[PDB]
């Protein structure tokens, strides 16, 4: 019942520097700076469509129709006034709430707010810096600036509504999602849509769909994700010989059950193995570390934050290391105790079994007013059952946009 | 506790004609007679190596060693003397009655033995008459043979002993197993033989009564006329340098298996499978209407639309039109695909169970569940206490000789 934003935001509230403020990206090199709002420590949600992470999707054209995938849908104009971007941040921080209230959801956000970045960003050995990517620059009161560190950005979706992802930017030399390291993740959302499926009679939970990206996210954030070449095929036709299905090793795991099932147990091995590798090379930059810079922060406080994020040993004479219960336990939590079907239960929902039930039609929804979508039980408040999430029961919560059948 | 069997049967009773009788398949076409065993109406178990059902496959010998996969085990002397013949058949039968002990496995026995290969075999339209892939000869005093008709046999395994698998004959050139119809189904099956696995991730051995139900299964839905096409298939492949082979699962393997392999079918697949069955039905419903003759038999016409009537559930109204009842319908579907799959039989047996296809046997191993103190009709393996240390192969090491590991 705490919830995970501690104040009330409105878009309209003036900007204050702190947790309100015109902010742009430093890798987005044509932005004009937008309002954005600190709903926690380390998360900042920006309540408009994305057109400025990527310079190729900055616009919210609908393609041709020859071009677009069935599973998509647009609309130039969502996200465009501000009551809609007040209705967003309120729809985005009720997730965020949800989430909170359930002990996986907690521990899951726990997670991410710990998941800073690592500071591996100096050429010099015995010296830690921040990397560049990991920060936004903050527009202040009085036309000073700040560049300031943090975890997770949510924006709106880019020209597809209903292509939500989690990405971040890269590194010269790092791959800093698979190398223990992390980098600021993005996450284009939108609490407006969700989408149906058939036991398309029932809704997704968009607590759910939101919870998935965030393990996508404390994934990239403590730089274990899946490399995306290791992918599987799928087919369930006899006949087309190429055509079929591709799923990342990294969705499988995100998913959970019977689908991670499909990573074979030596894969398992390996990722495991490659992690805790990771592990180690990081204390070893730890234990080396001995200047800082670009920060009033002690070292010994910055190598705290670490020390906690990886859940790392230190003996009496500040050496800092890997121990093995403890990294088999933290790497559980985040492969095994983070994924989309695991959060089923908590949440109290009907959900896709697999990714081989794909979504019929995306509906409208409006879960802001209580009467339709609560912090405790989402759509499903009349009782214990999943009667809110049936589109023919509970019609007025779900207006159906497109079927992609 | 009534068993499903209703009498003791030992190999080396005389043959009666009635229940103990040699026989032929007249759709093998160079098979000698083989004893067999009439244990309940319909069903009838030959504890024999299966070298006949298949002219080809008419040898036990071992493929060459490099020709063989990991998942076979071969022996040519298993089930060769009247001894392992007679232990055979006593182990086929009290897997029956532990089936046939829960009111899961009692309603599928019921559907297999009330599951008559509908009469379809007619060139005329208005005459009912048999399709002779559904009987057997049974060979008389004097060297004549009779035919009888049939639902399910139950055979020795072929040359690879742990290929358990339900088969029927014209699968090549008649739709019987998925038009509605049915026909008379063949399980090759071991009781003196089961699986290790281990817990989700060979401690743990499946009980045999698992094994024969889920086998059981696909012969109530080819009886029912009801499998899925076997071209339908999950097939899942990495890349080619990758050590981990790819898999192909086919529906019907998801659908009998059930649980959380079953959720990997879409929705709308399901649909179309219901609306297929649905619509045989109602052809069958329309041929019953439209009969006004039966030939081959002397049961009246009546009797026969009787048979079918009760085999499908379907309605007849005041003027005796016969036609399918929609809520009958999704009840005789949902028992049939639903109600009967491996892992609903898994909490009335008390047995510990794999849970997915994706995990796979790790070695196959002797047992013995003849004698009571290895295994009762009531608590297989488990006889202990309501748990599943029975089925550990390494505290009941007694029970599970391992023969070979697949890994
Ligand atoms: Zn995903
Ligand atoms: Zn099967």
């Amino acid at each position: 019942s705490m919830p995970f934003v501690n104040k009330q935001f409105n878009y309209r509230d003036p900007v204050n520097g702190v947790d309100i403020a015109y902010i742009k990206i430093p890798n987005a090199g044509q932005m004009q700076p937008v309002k954005a709002f600190k709903i926690h420590e380390g998360v900042w949600v920006i309540p408009e469509r994305d057109t400025f992470t990527n310079p190729e999707e900055g616009d919210l054209n609908p393609p041709p129709e020859a071009k677009q995938v069935p599973v998509s849908y647009y609309d130039s104009t969502y996200l465009s006034t501000d009551n809609e971007k007040d209705n967003y941040l309120k729809g985005v921080i009720k997730l965020f709430d949800r989430i909170y209230s359930t002990g996986l959801g907690r521990m899951l956000l726990s997670f991410i707010v710990k998941g800073i970045p690592f500071w591996g960003g100096s050429t010099i050995d015995t010296e830690l810096k921040v990397i560049d990517t990991n920060c936004i620059n903050v527009i202040e009161p009085g036309g000073s600036y700040r560049s300031e560190e943090l975890n997770l950005v949510i924006t709106g979706p880019s020209a597809d509504i209903i292509q939500f992802e989690c990405k971040s930017f890269g590194h010269d030399v790092f791959n800093l999602t698979r190398n223990g390291y992390g980098s600021t993740q993005y996450i284009r959302f939108s609490p407006d849509f969700t989408f149906g499926f058939e036991e398309g009679t029932f809704a997704t939970d968009p607590a759910v769909t939101l919870a998935h990206q965030l393990i996508h996210a404390a994934h990239r954030l403590y730089g274990i994700a899946i490399n995306p070449n290791r992918v599987l095929k799928v087919k369930t036709n006899a006949y087309y010989e190429m055509s079929g299905l591709e799923v990342s090793f990294e969705e499988l795991r995100t998913f959970g059950g019977n689908d991670t099932n499909f990573i074979d147990s030596l894969w398992q091995k390996k990722f495991s193995r490659d992690a805790y590798d990771n592990l180690q090379n990081i204390a070893r930059i730890l234990n080396e570390a001995k200047t800082i810079v670009g920060t009033t922060t002690p070292l010994q406080y910055m190598k705290n934050i670490f020390i906690r994020k990886y859940f790392l040993s230190e003996d009496a004479s500040g050496k800092i290391s890997v121990n093995k219960a403890a990294f088999k336990e933290f790497y559980r939590v985040l492969t095994r105790g983070f994924t989309e079907l695991e959060f089923v239960n908590p949440f109290k929902v009907i959900n896709r079994k697999t990714f081989l039930n794909f979504d019929k039609a995306v509906f409208r929804i409006n879960i802001v007013p209580d009467e339709n979508y609560t912090i405790n039980e989402g759509f499903n408040l009349e009782g214990a059952n999943s009667n809110g999430q049936n589109t023919e029961i509970n019609s007025r919560n779900f207006t159906r946009l497109k079927n992609f059948t």
